[PDB]
């Protein structure tokens, strides 16, 4: 019926100490509490995840190693070469602390949508695409994407990840990649360099999952008109060739026009007509938040999307509140587009698509 929003002020205390950038899941509640939001959802305190929860997906190995680092935070210790531990990802201290609060408050929202308690269940600070079961990758230490569906699995035997982070989500696809109970669907940036590196359109999973993976390479300046048709060309062909009966939604907000990464040129208003699409299909939606490095920004399009999935039209004056100043110097909730080129190709992006169309042809037969 109404819309879970997980949030407890020791969860974004919690989400605010080993943040990438400080105060990131308080500028974003505060702003979506400013606009009065969060008084027409259902708040629902976050559970944190147990060991045993984490190893439905994560080796015994690799928890108990996090575990081990995280408490002294032992960033010398000699198992972490096996792990991928730490440059990219620090060993720093409570590390396993603050991933088990948000890989549980994934799995929490995951338990709203199997007891019937919403239609939708969100968590922004949740959504990390890249931990695999015994590595962490670009700053994942637990995926809480694939420990989010794996609890899902308990009623749904049709489960569509979507994917629409500035970054392939390989984590995901690659723990789902030998089984076709969920398929996974990732729009990303794809180039020679860039991270991940993998994601190309002819990965499409391997053995029994074969043709269960779908994966868009796009480039730089694609903004929201091009990009939500081909998000909706893809949508509406796994739809009707998967159909799922569930859906686990990452939208991250590193495609945003006016982020560090400087690649996709998006406003919250594209990525709007994307999950419109998707809300339609009255399935159980699981909304996750993901990458993002211009913090004002990751708030205008998350408390933007939160109205999206409310209905509500809000207003492009940003409300005073706790951190008013950041949003200098228009302090506005839209976002312009930067002038910079779109280097996607009209032909090479129908023949993306032809494609997918091609493999999802197996899927349906
Ligand atoms: C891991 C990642 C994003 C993942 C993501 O967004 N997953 O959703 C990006 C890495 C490769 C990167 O490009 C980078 C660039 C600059 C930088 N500093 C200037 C500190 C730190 C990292
Ligand atoms: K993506
Ligand atoms: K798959
Ligand atoms: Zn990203």
């Amino acid at each position: 019926l109404v819309p879970v929003y997980i949030y407890s002020p020791e969860y974004v205390s919690m989400c605010d100490s080993l943040a990438k950038i400080p105060k990131r899941a308080s500028m974003v509640h505060s702003l979506i509490e400013a606009y009065a939001l969060h008084k027409q959802m259902r708040i629902v305190k976050p559970k944190v995840a147990s060991m045993e929860e984490m190893a439905t997906f994560h080796t015994d190995a690799y928890l108990q190693h996090l575990q081990k680092v995280s408490q002294e935070g032992d960033d010398d210790h000699p198992d972490s070469i096996e792990y991928g531990l730490g440059y990219d990802c620090p060993a720093t201290e409570g590390i396993f602390d603050y991933a088990a609060a948000i890989g549980g408050a994934t799995i929490t929202a995951a338990q709203c949508l199997i007891d019937g308690m919403c239609k939708v269940a969100i968590n922004w600070s949740g959504g990390w695409h890249h931990a695999k079961k015994d590595e962490a990758s670009g700053f994942c230490y637990l995926n809480d994407a694939v420990l989010g569906i794996l609890r899902l699995r308990r009623k749904f035997e049709r489960i569509l990840y979507v994917d629409l982070d500035l970054h392939h989500g390989d984590g995901v696809e690659d723990a789902f990649s030998f089984t076709s109970k969920v398929m996974t669907v990732s729009l990303h940036k794809f180039s020679p360099g860039f991270f991940p590196g993998t994601g190309d359109v002819s990965d499409v999973g391997l053995g029994k999952g074969r043709y269960y993976s779908v994966n868009v390479p796009i480039q730089d300046g694609i903004q929201d008109e091009k990009y939500y048709q081909i998000c909706e060309s893809v949508l509406k062909e796994v739809y009707q060739a998967f159909n799922p009966k569930a859906v686990v939604l990452q939208l991250g907000a590193d495609t945003i026009a006016g982020d560090p990464m400087c690649s996709f040129n998006m406003t919250p208003v594209g990525i709007g007509k994307c999950l419109k699409y998707i809300l339609q299909w009255q399935l159980a939606t699981l909304i996750l938040g993901g990458g993002g490095y211009n913090l004002a920004n990751m708030a205008r399009c998350w408390t933007y999307l939160t109205g999206v999935i409310l209905g509500k039209t809000l207003s492009s004056e940003i409300p005073d509140h706790e951190f008013f100043t950041a949003y200098g110097p228009d302090y506005v909730l839209e976002i312009t587009p930067s002038c910079r080129p779109d280097r996607n190709e009209p032909h090479r992006i129908q023949q993306i698509l032809n494609y997918i169309k091609g493999n999802l042809k197996h899927v349906v037969i």
